[PDB]
């Protein structure tokens, strides 16, 4: 019994007992990751080379690949009629959908995560986070403004080798590839869960010269294990879904604490940090600043930034321990 | 006007007036490289999952990726009757092309680079070297022991956000953009040249214990920069393609020098370090174990394998100075 | 406002309050309709003539088209947890489905319609009806023995030059593009209604040895007008889904009467004649037999047979006058 | 071994010593044709519905089939540097190419054949012939005007139920089919030869009240076979291109004969006629105007119309006949 992406978002509706936002809400994420998908892997870029000519294009239509995903999400999102407030890493102010398109929830994302990726062709993706509008009054920015624990679904789409729709909700996190022949994503790893621990740490050690005392001697033990036990791989692609993915996947321990330029850390709390937190959580994982669960951080501006370490809970608290130590003192 | 690689490669043959066999044989190329992409994108994986039902089925055909790009490359250079003789990071011993379809050139290649990241759907590619058989004996592995200078052709494809091709020739480097739309690679980057110094430098720090004194000083001058200038910024997708892919492109340093476990280097000679570097060479950048130049490396064995060195001059040549300071003391 | 069918279905399913089996029994057909297309298009063709050598397939696995299509629709309608009982026109007896997936609709369809034109790349499609269990007891193929006057829902996919869906329910007829870039059907035309008058014909001339009184009166009007205006154009390509979509696209007439190998005609009532003549219908045209209504014939066996004339109200009512007159001695 | 178009047409073109014109032209056709398939199955249509919104139209891009399959096709053949005089159904002068872009062929095309089944989805699809100029003065329209006998390659694409690509030279009629997931074109279908007689007749009989005396007869015969045997099927798809594969592949007779608004027939001889008589006599089949051999005749004008009747030899022939003996009274 193959199940579909659609097929499994319709059933958790109705499990649920639903109106039906959330289902048509998900079904139009789904329709936007397979068009930003599609345009990622650049199909139709011999046109832009001009294979039929100049007999169409009569002014400027080369939009950037991050400018276009932010374009499909925003506007198939409020097709869906289940949103009224988005918050787009790409736009300063949060979107308010009109009445007429207006829906309960409020929706936090990242386009196409991973820009200095983009021109080099590695892996990039779309990270979401779901919440459910709380107030009673006019919706505004204050609606993104909920602490990660109040997601009622989080995910992200990886544009890698091939493309994987990850989905967590209330009761697991679910994996689906998407089989571009037909337009389809396939579940294929239900219920996943995070392996205790990993061999692998992910951080961009170049800001070695400004990390704190905790995460300069827990590197050092990653490369220099203090019961001599075998050294930690290092991978580091350098976005963000990627390296969260591979974590997930293959366990182990990602990173990106403050420093100098970044000093509360350079991710974003609502599209970038707390879903990944959650999708960690539901698969049995940690995420923390390195002081407090990143879920728990009542977020104070839509693009506020966050220390995060995520992973293996055996990875995640060996770090948190290392911090407790360096400030026992 | 729009040039595909079909045309590149056809109007490159008639330049130098060859009888077409090379011209065939890249022609090949690109068709084995684009039946790996719609491969590595999961087309038709639905079909694995029971969508027609389990009728379809009949034994147990469950090719993994690697091998099904191996068979892939085999069959169609095969096919080409261009080849003699065939060297695959997955067949223990060179692959002699039988006398029907036997034509001149020595092909070594790597069907499916980022063997580690194949799971994790990071970026993942096809490494290739094309030689001129310079003997009259019977085709035998010895026609692929050549050092890498003697290439009449090398490049990759590589299966990231979207699928390019990059081909190096006497000439100079290309890169090419696969429209999967219309199955065509486009050529989107003409006679590319590397960045002189880049910002960014790759390399597998898990092994810091291992490295010798060289690396070790090099990568501390990386986040502590003498002359108080920014730090470079690390980047390790592990998928040596995609790597240098991203080295060629931004500039930078890709390194993969030997280790305990790894005591001449892991990367292999005759399908990851020869066309890596013969590409970097024809785009103005440098390649070196350390030591010497790896296209100078006469291999004695077809799965040799090399420590290497690679990208920017100015980078590259940093880290020579290094290595010559320390022999020199 | 972009509509996709999965948007469509789902709002319909709303506003009509149902529990939502008919809405997951759509989204199934949706997803075999675009499996079926892909394997029409020949995606993946090469596989069979070796590019991979042949090393997967060990025996076996050569499904014909229609084959094929058959065991998509029956596997994934089975899936969809909506259905009791299937007919096919390729199998002799009806599908009762299992317990564990059994739902409450009841499915006709021809899943590969155009038999002779497969080969020859003609244009081919897939058609289907959809009826609600009536009795109380176990499943039959009684089941499928309703008027199709009691049709909850009809319609058919036309595999041609692009692919197109037409979904007939109680409200009127939508006209769905597929996408193939994003795999997503596209409501292009909403509520199609027919041309109350065409000016094209479109019935297999090579019977006219056999055709009755009334129908060679007819054709010879169409070539010969009493009244000297212009001519009709002919058009038959040889696939019910093909004339029948152009039949509601332009207008005109279709028509597949008896004949001396077919005394009461050809086409089957269940999976071919009442679907069209459903969609007829609700788009202001007409579907008879030349005497009464085809949604008006009670079915008396699953493959029975049916004469039968469809199109605009106008052409139809001209033939039917024809019936009359020589029926009044 | 697997052989695509690609290797197909280079060797060829090796095998008859050529410079590698021909080849270049070929390619450059192959190339024009998966793009104009990718647009005709209706790739993208999403965008223009509004899926990203309305920010990235400027102007009025809304390019219909036709005339975007005219552009590519000149704009792609232009590219190919392989021809002096090109002859579209969509223009009125044929093109003459600028001197820089200037090779030797002359190339007479129809873009999108089949006009009136463009919009009802039913098969379309693109012929062309190609010539090689015959004489040493500037380019001109008269290069065109060349017998089909003239003829180094014909053929046509069928963007039907799949797309094929039936290539027609010297040494015969090969088949290749395009599997659209790796965009290549694979032999299916080697030195095709069409049966000797065949079953189906296809003819717009909506002109019968305009028929000569011998398509009357003929087409009586037909219905009415004078031995008692079976009558002949009838089929008429109304694009040639559909109609002539399916006669080519099915065998049997395709007829488009003079008539009152078409005294000279409708079909023009420069790339309707000629190609596909050029296809049929090198499949052993035979195209005639009742009168004379297609390919004997001399055009005078590159929008030159001309009766014709091609197909299996002995359906052919007796036709023939019937003309023969009608003029003999
Ligand atoms: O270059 P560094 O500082 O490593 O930042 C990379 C991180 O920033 C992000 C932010 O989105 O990429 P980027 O700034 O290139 O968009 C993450 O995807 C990634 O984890
Ligand atoms: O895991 P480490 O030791 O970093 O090795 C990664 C390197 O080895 C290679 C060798 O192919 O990957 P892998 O062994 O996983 O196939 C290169 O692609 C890559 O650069
Ligand atoms: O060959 P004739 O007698 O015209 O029959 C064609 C009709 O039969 C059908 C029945 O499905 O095709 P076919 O038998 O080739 O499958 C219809 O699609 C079509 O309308
Ligand atoms: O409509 P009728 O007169 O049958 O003409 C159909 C014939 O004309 C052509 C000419 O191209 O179609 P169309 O005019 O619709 O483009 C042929 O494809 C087809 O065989
Ligand atoms: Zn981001
Ligand atoms: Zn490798
Ligand atoms: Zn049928
Ligand atoms: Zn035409």
């Amino acid at each position: 019994n193959i199940v579909t992406l659609t097929r499994f978002v319709m059933e958790e509706g109705r499990k649920a007992r639903g109106t039906g936002e959330m289902t048509q809400l998900l079904n139009s994420l789904c329709t936007a990751v397979k068009a930003i998908s599609t345009a990622v892997r650049k199909a139709g870029i011999a046109h832009l080379y001009g294979i039929a000519g100049s007999t169409n294009v009569t002014g400027d239509q080369v939009k950037k690949l991050d400018v276009l995903s932010n374009d499909l999400v925003i506007n198939v999102l409020k097709s869906s009629f289940a949103t009224c407030v988005l918050v787009s890493e790409e736009d300063k102010n949060a979107i308010i959908v009109e009445p007429e398109k207006r829906g309960k929830y409020v929706v936090c994302f990242d386009p196409l995560d991973g820009s200095s990726n983009i021109d080099c062709l590695v892996s990039i993706g779309t990270i979401f986070g779901i919440y459910r509008k709380n107030s009673t009054d006019e919706p505004s920015e204050k609606d993104a403004l909920q602490p990660g624990r109040n997601l009622v679904a989080a995910g992200y789409a990886l544009y890698g080798s091939a493309t994987m729709l990850v989905l967590a909700m209330v009761n697991g996190v679910n994996c689906f590839m998407l089989d571009p022949a037909i337009g389809e994503f396939i579940l294929v790893d239900r219920d996943v869960k995070i392996k205790k621990k990993g061999s692998i740490y992910s951080i961009n050690e170049g800001y070695a010269k400004e990390f704190d005392p905790a995460i300069t001697e827990y590197i050092q033990r990653k490369k220099f294990p203090p019961d001599n036990s075998a050294p930690y791989g290092a991978r580091y692609v350098g976005s963000m879904v990627a390296d969260v993915h591979r974590t997930l996947v293959y366990g182990g321990i990602f990173m990106y604490p403050a420093n100098k330029k970044s000093p509360k850390g350079k991710l974003r709390l609502l599209y970038e940090c707390n879903p990944m937190a959650y999708v960690m959580e539901k698969a049995g994982g940690l995420a923390t600043t390195g002081k407090e669960a990143v879920l728990d951080i009542v977020p104070t501006d839509i693009h506020q930034r966050a220390p995060i370490i995520l992973g293996s809970p055996e990875d995640v608290t060996e770090l948190l321990e290392i911090y407790q130590k360096h400030a026992a003192k």
